[PDB]
């Protein structure tokens, strides 16, 4: 019983942290094979960061002036090559703790670890999501950046995230591991702000079956719902709109409560209206959106 | 910024899990040197576990009774000894990945990491309180017994908890590694309870702090009062009573930010009388008491640990 915001063991990805350094900036970056993945910007002076052209200031370097230190050990750049807003750089030996792996880029709403660190050592891990408009809530302080965002299914690490910067409402936006950023937003210190973000409706449907599995049945009612009438009640509270595909991906825990997904849609919208009335739901007063169907299965009976 | 619940990275306990099975029953061990520590109860069955008796129990296995699996390796027992309610399985090799560790008993209200595990293979980390009434608040199937709870310094595990057994209202109960219960509980199937629980004010206080530091300033007043006169208020609303010792160590966060702790907890009395009034605090309507002081600081500073 319980249920926690649990996130993966993070010793496969411990394994890869190293720090880079380049003239006076010193960030994080992620060890695999012989390459070594760290954000683009480490090559920016202050002056760059306004309308840095990456593309001539990386020119400007040889392998010599990326210092690359893992553990206490420095590693030695062979070669370096910029791919989208990533900086790979080549090193002479290879990862021996390099794990099984893959690149993966995510959609709003899927869920992921982050290993947080500073100088190549990490500091913590936590669970997070990425929002529908793409940023992610995370804890970064100065010095994370190149901090990456992984899951593990069996004993395979898939990342799909490295930080690269906070957005002025405390909000933090990144790449996948080939570079794309996720969302609009740029490595330029311009104006950018997120969109407003809107609550993962899925997600707190399966939050709910969770509730119910581990035993809570007290927001349930006798009403359903049709799929439109719910979008139309749920985006007037700012809930991202549920599709036929998001009521597929339940239908697994719909079967093991035998709770049809459009009546706990209509729970849900009773909830929206009536609020919590000094009730919690898996201890909490408000509605959790960053637990996955895939995550409940995960962690629930 | 931000403010998640964070727990340590988990890579150096990771390195010391192992499967333990004796007959039917199959759970997790921990390996550090020629040693593998799991709950005493691994060697009951479910007649067993009514009215135990250990010693006896333990008297009858023999060595080979025991197969503890490290991966896919078998390690062969060439020992066995209780100690309190842990089993201590001494083992023909070392760990090579034993890092440097202590073995620590908490309090009431300090935090650890717990890594949940599952034929001694770790499926997750998550971050947890003891609570006043000794329970965690955790999340456990069966099969999780066996699984620790740890803090990091510098570059030593401090080991303070491995889980025993669930209590009917879902939270959790467990040992210290030297197998002293956390709290009235007895390994056995019989009857027992959690007792009512109380928040952690220190670490609601600390929490408070942390959403300053973060911008959350909503609830700060005017107003200051004395430790004598917020305890009757903790008292009323079932949070435990605050020591001049716990004013001392919410120090480094009343200078940072510039309230005092009795400053704000004035704002936390007013939280308590008034509600929240529709606001949130860190993106939560509930106070948050599962922070410690030491906590916050370390997540708004920054410390790491390789
Ligand atoms: O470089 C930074 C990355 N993340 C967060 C901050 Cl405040 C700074
Ligand atoms: O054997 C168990 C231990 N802890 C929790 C559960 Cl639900 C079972
Ligand atoms: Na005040």
């Amino acid at each position: 019983s319980g249920f926690r915001k649990m996130a993966f063991p993070s010793g496969k990805v411990e394994g890869c942290m190293v720090q880079v350094t380049c003239g006076t900036t010193t960030l994080n970056g992620l060890w695999l094979d012989d390459v070594v993945y760290c954000p683009r910007h480490v090559i920016c002076t202050s002056e760059d960061m306004l309308n840095p052209n990456y593309e001539d200031l990386l020119i400007r370097k040889s392998n010599h002036n990326f210092l690359v230190q893992a553990g206490n050990v420095q590693l030695r750049v062979i070669g370096h090559s910029m791919q989208n807003c990533v900086l790979k750089l080549k090193v002479d030996t290879a990862n021996p703790k390099t794990p099984k792996y893959k690149f993966v880029r995510i959609q709003p709403g899927q869920t992921f670890s982050v290993l947080a660190c500073y100088n190549g050592s990490p500091s913590g891990v936590y669970q997070c999501a990425m929002r529908p408009n793409f940023t992610i809530k995370g804890s970064f302080l100065n010095g994370s950046c190149g901090s990456v965002g992984f899951n593990i299914d069996y004993d395979c690490v898939s990342f799909c995230y490295m930080h690269h910067m906070e957005l002025p409402t405390g909000v933090h936006a990144g790449t996948d591991l080939e570079g794309n950023f996720y969302g609009p937003f740029v490595d330029r210190q311009t104006a950018q702000a997120a969109g407003t973000d809107t609550t993962i409706t899925v997600n707190v449907l399966a939050w709910l079956y969770a509730a119910v599995i581990n035993g809570d049945r007290w927001f349930l009612n006798r009403f359903t719902t049709t799929l439109n009438d719910f979008n139309l009640v749920a985006m007037k509270y700012n809930y991202e709109p549920l599709t036929q595909d998001h009521v597929d991906i339940l239908g697994p825990l719909s079967a093991q409560t035998g709770i049809a997904v459009l009546d706990m849609c209509a729970s849900l919208k009773e909830l929206l209206q009536n609020g919590m009335n000094g009730r919690t739901i898996l201890g909490s007063a408000l509605l959790e959106d960053e637990f996955t169907p895939f995550d409940v299965v995960r962690q629930c009976s």
